[PDB]
């Protein structure tokens, strides 16, 4: 009930699209997604103008979509090309929503707001998905909670521990300095832990000098629920940028109130060439996904209504500045807009 | 929620009944339906006057439904037979509701409104089920959509042009004629397709037959929602009189708000003995009805909520005439209705 | 919505608990159940006061129910024990909800409500479940229903003429003589079958028996929703008291307006050493427990929303004074609970 419209949001991951219209609802409304011939992706609103059926059900014909029900025909703006029935007539009512959609970085995004105030340059960048140096694998996951629980989740180290422990984990509490900085649209926190032990991925690809002052665990967020984190280590005293690191894509959609679309990826550095380390990583990722993140919050989405019913609200602890600073920030852009409706 | 309460609805096809009480819910009112020794179908309200345990579940004893529960019996008509408990009295506040109901045309149909208002002069008439001059096949469907989508589809023939592309797409489709005839109580669609070839279904009709054709897909509405289609096809210019016909036996039962019963069936004058020609059409019926019709409708009922919530009304196009005109009269069927209690 | 949460009411069977949690809803309230190391049960809010993480799901760490998100610990009393973030500080925010809990007569109670009004003596006598002369077999069932529905089943034994019929359908019911105690928080209602043929299952316990039986079926209701009946059968003409019976539990907690918990159980004097007596009841408990009662109260529950958007009222019959007593009992309880906030 309560989204922010008025943001660019992934949609789907180029390669879910082709000229099969794939359905799919984004903040409570219901798109059809595909590829035209051209190659160039359109985003329409899965509602027929005629009798509402679903127009992701159709095929292309001739490069637009066709109805299923009654053959009506749209071009990627929504336009109504064709009209089969009578005099074939074509009014201004037979057109059909069409979103703003770009394609970027390996992402479809979509604007699902007021489409006047859409800008191109206002989206995230995820520049790392398409750069050359680095070889990225992700996927798609389902999960039924709100998206605002799994942003908690990514903006929190604290958990790694005992949700991730299969790979995650440690058993240090007195050593834990991290900044959270605060932007425009943008929050990114920093953690920076000498000595840190290097995965068992990064470390096959480091020479020899281990000194305590090189492994970084850092997150990016950006207006809404897109989020890049920076895994990293180096042999001593050298900068995050000659490092050997990942850049890991982490991205929400809410689809319903208590439901949301989750995109993952990593963009790594190092064994660019291996094919067996792109399965590895990626089902590492949805492992932590489905797994074990989903579990968790999943729970936790079945506890809201007695939670809402009685008074009770969240204890904070040390460990939750970055999230509670990311859940303000969202809280602003939902009343900034509904100060407009 | 709205029903047009006072009026005739089928509620099961005599195949479906007997001694073993069939429990299904009409009009968000559950019946308890079951045909007595002597061979009358009787209908109860599903709700035992006692504790509320369902009749359905009973058996019969000495030709009457026994409650499943505590054992009191019940009549046809309603009437407390038996109370095997104390001193065995039977005060009035035992009865159990009883549905005035009529066996005609190989249909059960039943009244579910004002008891004393039960016209039976309005029993729609769908003789030919029950001539032995047709043979006739059929079944029974329940579709997650509110009836009246259904009744969109079924006065709408063209839509068989798109969704049951497969086995009606005709290549004149575009020289179609139709016109609408409203007399009392009753409209009809009627559809002409001059001189095409044949589609797939009805070649089968002419067994597997070329040559141009003239095709007939006419449909009759009666009060509510029950229809009657007449398909037909015949060479060159054949008058349509004495053409080789079948009589589609199309009704809708509102189960809930969001769901409903379809009776299909279908009356042939050809092929009388012929068991592949009755293969044929429940091939058909399973594929187009049963599948096909289905997935839209649902489809359509999932994206109610959606465009009630925006203020989304419906483009016609020029093949709705029929379909608003009938929509327009079940609407004033409820608002005539309303306006009583 | 409407539960008298001042009363003392069963949670789990003593041998469901261990130091894995159980994570179980009672009237509406999520709660952990456990059994720590010293062997002593706790019962705890099943929603973490960080961030709401169901505590069921987590292990026990050095005798303490640890949190499987951030890890934070908590002792039987709700308080928190150790947190592993930043300066490791415990302000009162950390504790969660503790509920009173009492492991008695092999059943393990709770209070729900206001704790400063649970007192351990207000519990309902059920020990002939831990008495030596005893052999006590039994389980746990869940039921799509409002526990009131089968109070009223419980307090009405005359149903398994009917529902249970294949098991303890007897000639002689139709000269059964009953008998209504009431007292402070208490009901009991007395059932008398005088010469008649031993049920299917009273043959079962007799191991025979030629000629004539007595048989009895008394239930005594304690305040809200926890019963012990009093099943015997002897053979000729043998007193009630020095003859041979089963003492049976038959205890509900409401899960939710429409669902509940039932904890059945049968204490018997006879056959204390013999396996297959065991089996007998348990099949008994399977059959006619767990899956007839279950099939006729779950199918009224589904009547409910007819029942109550028409006026329709239950019509009693002269075997319904304990349970209509019993259902005025609970209604006085639910008012004098409404009146005091
Ligand atoms: C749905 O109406 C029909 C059409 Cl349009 C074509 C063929 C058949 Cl068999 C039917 C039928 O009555 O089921
Ligand atoms: C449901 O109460 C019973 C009746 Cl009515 C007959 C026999 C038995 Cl064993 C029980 C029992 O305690 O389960
Ligand atoms: S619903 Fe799309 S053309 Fe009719
Ligand atoms: S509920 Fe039907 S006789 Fe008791
Ligand atoms: S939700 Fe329990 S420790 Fe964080
Ligand atoms: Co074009
Ligand atoms: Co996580
Ligand atoms: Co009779
Ligand atoms: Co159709
Ligand atoms: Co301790
Ligand atoms: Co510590
Ligand atoms: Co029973």
């Amino acid at each position: 009930a309560t989204f922010v419209r008025n943001a660019w949001y992934v949609a789907a991951l180029p390669e879910e699209l082709s000229e099969k219209p794939l359905g799919r609802t984004i903040l409570d409304t219901p798109l059809a997604l595909y590829r035209q011939p051209d190659g160039v992706v359109a985003a329409l609103l899965d509602i027929c103008p005629h009798r509402f059926a679903p127009l992701s059900d159709g095929i292309l014909v001739n490069g637009h979509l066709q109805c299923p029900y009654h053959g009506l025909e749209f071009d990627g703006g929504g336009q109504c090309v064709h009209n089969p029935h009578g005099n074939g007539a074509r009014p201004a009512s037979l057109n059909v929503r069409s979103f703003p959609v770009v394609e970027r970085d390996a992402l479809i995004w979509i604007w699902p707001g007021d489409p006047a105030l859409a800008d191109p340059g206002a989206i995230p960048d995820f520049g790392c998905r398409v750069d050359p140096a680095y070889r990225t694998v992700g996927g798609y996951g389902h999960v039924d909670c709100n998206y605002k629980l799994l942003v908690d989740n990514l903006m929190d180290l604290g958990h790694a521990q005992y949700v991730h422990r299969a790979n995650a984990q440690t058993d240090a509490f007195d050593r834990l300095e991290r900044e959270v900085i605060v932007g425009d649209g943008e929050i990114q926190a920093l953690m920076k832990i000498p000595g840190g032990t290097p995965s068992v991925l990064m470390a096959k690809f480091l020479r020899g000098a281990n000194t305590p002052v090189d492994a970084w665990n850092d997150i990016r967020w950006n207006k809404v629920s897109a989020m890049l984190n920076f895994i990293a280590v180096a042999p001593e005293g050298t900068p995050k940028e000659q490092s050997i690191h990942s850049r890991g894509t982490h991205i929400l959609t809410p689809e319903t109130e208590a439901s949301c679309h989750y995109f993952f990826g990593s963009s790594r550095n190092f064994g660019i060439d291996d094919p067996e380390m792109d399965g590895v990583l990626r089902s590492w990722q949805a492992q932590a996904l489905v797994k074990e993140d989903k579990v968790v919050v999943e729970a936790i989405e079945r506890r809201r209504a007695y939670v809402e019913a009685n008074g009770i609200r969240p204890a904070m602890l040390s460990c939750d500045e970055a999230a509670v600073r990311v859940s303000r920030e969202i809280e602003k852009l939902e009343q900034l807009e509904a100060a407009r409706l």
